[PDB]
């Protein structure tokens, strides 16, 4: 399969790349925005009530539509990432380069933050919730939850998005990667919260000023798309 | 970027641009008398109960699908657009003339005005539900919520219909453009009601006869497709 | 447009034409044995409950889903109809035979039936809800809600699948024909049923062997199917 | 119609038949990882409470959305089978050797089972719940309902994936094959569970050390799928 590569600081700072940063920012922030908007509106709905079953149908709802969506309106101009362990997995399998790769997770964290501090404001002030491991449940179960769903995530990337043999999967792309992750919120939320993305996770942790247990939404994540890249990588691109 | 196009009154009075406005006037209809129409179907269900977690997944998901359909029905005709601020966004980068939009405009307010009468007759007189500002939220912050979620839907129709290099984003476009409004209903719909359309929003202020705080709907929604169509027409196509 | 053409015979006979039958009667029969067994595991979770907002999405979700795949899965040998309205409109713009269009229905009505008595197999005897108008409300509202919600069936059945300029909507017709009726449920459910479908609603009044108000999915929907074939088929293909 | 292959160890230990195994493994696993999640997420915010409408389809969008990935994430690999049942359908009809389908059964049973010891440990050691034919119902209602939403499931797969005049079906296949078994848990879950799928019972079935009833599972999917083989291969292949 193919290396890691470094890239260069020419590369990564033409037209095209600053372009594919701001789309990266973009989506992000939209992403993120609608997303824990729906959290934000469940809290809203039910007086700040526990966790129930149709509030992780519309959380996990959202989250798959607007994920599909913020890969789509990024595809054709920075691959529409969306997620730093996203990024992180195409490239362990060498399909972006390091430095650019590192200024697509500061767009993502940026526009995470950006979508939560603009939620705190719109909503009246109401509390951004933070991603948390269940109450009593350990953290390195969270850990391997969150490495299993982001392994998810970043082999539908590779499988239907990066794979030059994707064919007709490329069209449907988009979908596939967003309705991954709102499946995979549907089992997870209770457990981890369902992450799968460190930005997603990061944003919060900034606007709530909150970083208990947040290492948890670096390390599950990163292992998973990392592993997700090297196997899909070395395997079936190689 | 494409500067703005006034147009000229031959081509926006083209058998081309009144089918294109039959097309509008239609796809609006039906997308406002189902997106409607699964509000009064919950008031019905609750006995006019406050929105509940059930409710709003009910009516996102209406809405997300409908919209969905509407801009396919249109897409080959006058590009679906079945909003205002589409239209509007999509002017400001010179994809369709002024005076073209303004007829766009018209076909739209009268097919969603026409949904709701429709609505108030065959559910036997029930009221027709206005989008408000939730109670004791500020108007600017429920102008803020329409701006970004209204900045999303139209990035995601230039990002996916109207970009040239669009690709096989054209193909799946009607579908990111519909599941953006439901994943934003997912989070705004407790705070501004969620609409990213002043049609969708006037139709009901006029069946109802009750046009308080409408303006919300113009303004933020406005604002945010000209913001989309700025960054969008500017950036990446230009 | 194009006009009513009644066939022959011979065509209607081909084994093109028999494959064609064969597969709307499946189709039929697969679309209204989910559907309907929605309705029917509702029951079952609340004890033959009123329907509420949690039932309505399953059950609008579940015919959204299962008819665009009973779409998809006739699209190359029928078409896909799975509806006699759908035919029947599609009749109207001279895009199937009458007499071909007849068979259809026979095996439409066929499938839906068949569903029906393996429902009530299945299930252990239980009840198959019939579509009715709500308590109260009149049969001409019924009628009117179900003419519109079936034109824009037919009407994107048209715009998606039977127009030659259709292009990529080809390929996600399927799926915007379900999500309409899926769409349409969750706003018409509680006031007509949301039926669209001449078919799925006789098969229920055959099993239940009860055809009160029966008439109104016929009236209705084959109005509402016949309007989008004269709109579409002589504005927009003509 | 296409015979029933045998085919070779050569074949089926070549490279590119070790790269399907290990798809279909990979895929079945996260497939059973998301929908038995979904509903271990039910248990966990309910505390064990019985199946109701919110928990339905909490589950059954899970499974129709992760089912959806599953199948396109192997679909040019393997095919993405993800099922005994419809590898055994595809064999009936000559698209799969009989020896290249049971090492994929091998693969779907690992990849099932491994995902539900995972789930043990990552959900805190909660009970992995099985499929069950619901109390009072006869086990031939359940084989029968199991042969009916299998069958449709076998079916979608030949007419969108298998058969070589799909054209665009082709695209939207995962889809469609996703979401009829989304559909079809909608309506099945309280009666048989809405399996389809035996090493999506088989898996939970290890993991809980029960085997309860467990062969409906296997009599009733294989049936269906080999139902469905016969008759699309045969009449709509043949």
């Amino acid at each position: 399969g193919a290396g890691v590569a470094f890239g260069s600081f020419d590369d990564s700072f033409s037209l095209a790349s600053l372009r594919a940063y701001l789309a990266e920012f973009i989506s992000t922030l939209l992403f993120v925005f609608a997303g824990v908007g729906s959290a934000i509106a469940y809290a809203k709905l039910t007086s700040d009530a526990a966790l129930d079953t149709p509030g992780l149908v519309a959380i996990a709802v959202c989250h798959g539509f607007a994920l599909f969506v913020a890969v789509a309106i990024g595809a054709n101009i920075s691959g529409g990432h969306v997620n730093p362990a996203v990024t992180f997995g195409l490239a362990v399998g060498g399909q972006i380069t390091v430095i650019t790769g590192v200024f697509y997770w500061i767009a993502q964290l940026l526009g995470s933050t950006a979508a939560c501090f603009l939620l705190k404001y719109v909503t009246g002030g109401l509390a951004v919730p933070t991603h948390s491991v269940a109450a009593g449940l350990g953290s390195i179960e969270g850990v391997v939850m969150e490495i299993i769903i982001t392994f998810a995530l970043v082999y539908t990337v590779y499988a239907t998005a990066a794979d030059p043999k994707k064919g007709s999967l490329g069209t449907i792309a988009p979908l596939a990667i967003g309705l991954i992750v709102g499946a995979n919120i549907l089992a997870a939320g209770p457990f981890s919260g369902g992450s799968m993305n460190p930005a997603r996770s990061f944003g919060p942790a900034v606007a709530a000023g909150d970083f208990s247990g947040h290492w948890v939404y670096w390390v599950g994540p990163l292992i998973g798309g990392g592993l997700a890249g090297l196997i899909y990588g070395n395997v079936f691109m190689g």
